């Protein structure tokens, strides 16, 4: 699916990004911030978040990009009042992602899981 779908991002849409931790050499007592709502865009193998949908062409503003090339998605536990939420863990850091409609959620999980996974698809012919 190349040279067709407009844009340069596999998928895009508003989602709640809740990181588990960013630092390692720091002893903190509790998460730094709760569920954050920022436009999340998937371009290639990196996740570019945005506090607003004013402009995508440009990179993030304050939140650094996260690599998903080797991440691990898993339907977040079914305990959080938040429904249709998938948990993603990148070799660099870990975070969460919520959705609106189940159908929509599944879409993301797939799209991403497809990017991270080996791109050894049939590119012959």
């Amino acid at each position: 699916g190349s040279s067709g779908s407009s844009g340069d991002a596999a998928k895009e849409g508003w989602l709640h990004f809740r990181p588990l931790v960013t630092d390692k050499g720091k002893r903190v007592g509790g998460s730094i911030r709760p569920w954050k709502q920022m436009y999340v865009v998937l371009r290639g193998h990196s996740l570019y978040l945005y506090k607003d949908k004013r402009e995508q062409t440009t990179p993030s503003e304050e939140e650094q990009p996260i690599s998903v090339n080797a991440c691990l998605i898993d339907i977040s536990y079914s305990e959080t009042k938040r429904k249709n939420v998938f948990r993603l863990t990148t070799s660099d850091c870990e975070c969460l992602f919520q959705a609106e409609d189940r159908d929509d959620m599944l879409a993301w999980i797939k799209t991403i899981q497809e990017s991270s996974n080996l791109n050894s698809g049939p590119s012959s012919g």
